């Protein structure tokens, strides 16, 4: 394993959707099998997956095909590299299962994702820092740029208040506050700001932050 | 009890000083009990308490006093020694204080926080502030294109500055994400002790934790 979770962690969080049930999901798939973190932003689960469990599921799954795990995993990797066929997900106690129903060199091929409650480790590095190293960062642009903003309010004073000059006036901007630029933002756009939703708008407006971020933490 | 967990989901996080490393603690007490949510970034704990527990616990820890559990709870409301030892799942908070003019102790014992409360508690409202910090992003840069239209007006005719060191560079976002990246990303995406958190975000923390139970 190892090399998996090490590229799992560079992988950034997608969108799955199945019979209606969406997932937050990454994945790391080489020729040594894979890694597979999924979250429904209440759990999060996961599964590492080695060649001789790969052979004995794919078999157990398809009493007619014959191919190395290799094909196995190939196969898998190019059927959900594009997408982040049909899915499903089923919950027993403490797990989840994502099914596969997909074709393989034109016949019909089947597969389960057996997923355990993630570790709080996994947690931890793939959910917990990474966001909040995001959100300080974010916190830092938010400054930097109210740092620009008062530098251009004291530039257009000096046009008005000393270069003694004026503008065509359907254009004038109202000089730059934070308080009062915060209070607005947290009464009037907070409420549908941090939505969590589907996970589906982090993993559209974030996700190269998010990358950013993991790099960063571990390198 | 149940609304002891309810209350907790919307204190926000304290930093707390240790010998060998740091805790965010966040924490709702009444006189009902209490609960407690306790992390050191890698690990959650977790300790919910009612007014037996407290009695008997405080029975055992304080020889030099005793009080009613209300009293207790109470005087652990106005929250100091910290130290701690963790055996296995279990972090033990222990507390040194000094009550009625004399030494106090309080130990918390937590356990491992269930994943549920890790998401209430940290996934959603950490990327629901996120999200939420971006939109800002968003405004301010907004508002930095509207003040070049503005200026760009005075330089369009005439006009001059008077002080020759005024001048902003035109905003361009993608060049300002790009000079973040390298500049200034390495240092404030940096968890370090938890302390940054505590320090500019409980606000948006608050915000947010309350906007998603509402």
């Amino acid at each position: 394993m190892e090399e998996l979770e090490q590229g799992l962690l560079m992988q950034p969080w997608a969108w799955l959707q199945l019979a209606e049930n969406s997932l937050l999901a990454k994945v790391f798939i080489t020729k040594q099998g894979y890694a597979l973190l999924v979250s429904d932003l209440q759990q999060v689960w996961h599964e590492q997956v080695d060649t001789s469990v790969v052979s004995q599921r794919a078999k157990e799954l398809n009493k007619r095909l014959t191919a190395p795990p290799a094909a196995f995993l190939c196969h898998l990797d190019n059927l959900l590299r594009p997408l982040l066929a049909t899915f499903s997900c089923d919950c027993v106690a403490d797990a989840l299962i994502l099914r596969v129903r997909s074709e393989l060199s034109g016949l019909p091929f089947y597969w389960n994702f057996h997923c355990m409650l993630a570790s709080p480790s996994l947690v931890s590095q793939h959910l917990i820092r990474p966001l909040m190293g995001m959100s300080l960062a974010l916190q830092c642009q938010v400054r930097e740029l109210a740092t620009l903003l008062h530098m251009k309010d004291l530039e257009i004073q000096d046009y008005q208040e000393s270069g003694a000059t004026l503008i065509r006036d359907r254009l004038k901007t109202e000089p730059f506050e934070e308080n009062s630029f915060l209070e607005q933002f947290m009464i009037e756009k907070l409420p549908e700001a941090c939505s969590i939703g589907d996970g589906k708008p982090f993993v559209m407006n974030l996700q190269d932050l998010y990358m950013a971020v993991t790099t960063q933490h571990h390198h």
